[PDB]
């Protein structure tokens, strides 16, 4: 997260870290044993880390659970990152408490101008390389589709939305992928991609979760 702030320990209880010897992607806990993340973060043998704040120091509050199965969306396209979403079933159900809790799926899509909270352990520099120990947060609005389409000509699908600042300065970045974009208490997006980080007229692009609620529920009810 570039231009964000320290969230505060366990203030974003649904945020999870996807670890494979190191943090590589984020994710969101939507059920005691299901987390949603980006399809492009797919890896075999993923250990999900819940109740995490400082990813580099064991603070005793966290839970480490291996992924039982990863289900990538049937129409995921690596060439365009369209349908960049995947469900991960946990090997064991998480102990939901105050420091660990699931986030609700949306009932309708969020409009442009809606303020959301984006979080993750990704790079904090536009140019440099600096990964934070503690979780970073950022408040950013959902941008209009026209603005999104003009920033990324011919690259935006109906399953993506832009969020952030058109003048740059604040944005998600490498390492935030798969992470949550929560608006008014509902998970509306998943960190997907962008051209650089925090660049003028190059806002972050996120998977539009509201288009996959039926798929998510059905997948959970049959797996
Ligand atoms: C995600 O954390 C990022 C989020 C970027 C948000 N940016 C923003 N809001 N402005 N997503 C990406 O990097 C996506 C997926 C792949 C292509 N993406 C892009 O945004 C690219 N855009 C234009 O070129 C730029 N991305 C990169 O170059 C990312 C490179 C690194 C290193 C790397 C890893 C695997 C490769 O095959 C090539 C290069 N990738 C990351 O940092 C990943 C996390 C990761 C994945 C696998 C192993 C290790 C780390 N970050 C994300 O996917």
């Amino acid at each position: 997260i570039v231009g964000g702030y320290t969230c505060g320990a366990n203030t974003v209880p649904y945020q999870v870290s996807l670890n494979s010897g190191y943090h590589f992607c984020g994710g969101s806990l939507i059920n005691s044993q299901w987390v949603v993340s980006a399809a492009h973060c797919y890896k075999s043998g993923i250990q999900v880390r819940l109740g995490e704040d400082n990813i580099n120091v064991v603070e005793g509050n966290e839970q480490f659970i291996s992924a039982s199965k990863s289900i990538v969306h049937p129409s995921y396209n690596s060439n365009t990152l369209n349908n960049d979403i995947m469900l991960i079933k946990l090997k064991s159900a998480a102990s939901l408490n105050s420091r660990v809790a699931s986030i609700s799926l949306p009932t309708s899509c969020a409009s442009a101008g809606t303020q959301c909270l984006i979080s993750g352990w990704g790079n904090t520099k536009s140019s440099g390389t600096s990964y934070p120990d503690v979780l970073k947060c950022l408040k950013a609005p959902i941008l209009s589709d026209s603005s999104c389409k003009s920033a990324y000509p011919g690259q935006i699908t109906s399953n993506m939305f832009c969020a952030g600042y058109l003048e740059g300065g604040k944005d998600s970045c490498q390492g935030d992928s798969g992470g949550p974009v929560v608006c008014s208490g509902k998970l509306q997006g998943i960190v997907s991609w962008g051209s650089g980080c925090a660049q003028k007229n190059k806002p972050g692009v996120y998977t539009k979760v509201c288009n996959y609620v039926s798929w998510i529920k059905q997948t959970i009810a049959s797996n």
